[PDB]
């Protein structure tokens, strides 16, 4: 099982949740009681973005995040699998500009 940390501080955050290789992030934290945002649940938005500051995924049904976003850590939290063990900063969207 991979192991997500979750972190923000502002919004209280620091815990700790696992998830699957084949389950969203989000979905995975909603299972654990985390509540994280989101709107469209469908990758088309920036509503649940994140920054993956440790691991790795596979978010490629997102179609929101452009290569420079991408390369800055930014995930949408709907649509990613990890592949690893994570830290994920969230409410991100407000960090994108
Ligand atoms: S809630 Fe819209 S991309 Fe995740």
């Amino acid at each position: 099982m991979y192991k997500i940390q979750l972190v923000n501080q502002k919004e209280g955050i620091d815990v700790t949740i696992q998830c699957a290789g084949d389950q969203y992030i989000l979905d995975a934290a909603e299972e654990q009681g985390v509540d994280l945002p989101y709107s469209c649940r469908a990758g088309a938005c920036s509503t649940c973005a994140g920054k993956l500051v440790k691991g790795s995924v596979n978010q490629s049904d997102q179609s929101f995040l452009d290569e420079d976003q991408i390369s800055k850590g930014f995930i949408l939290t709907c649509v990613a699998y990890p592949t690893s063990d994570c830290v994920i900063q969230t409410h991100q969207e407000e960090a994108l500009y």
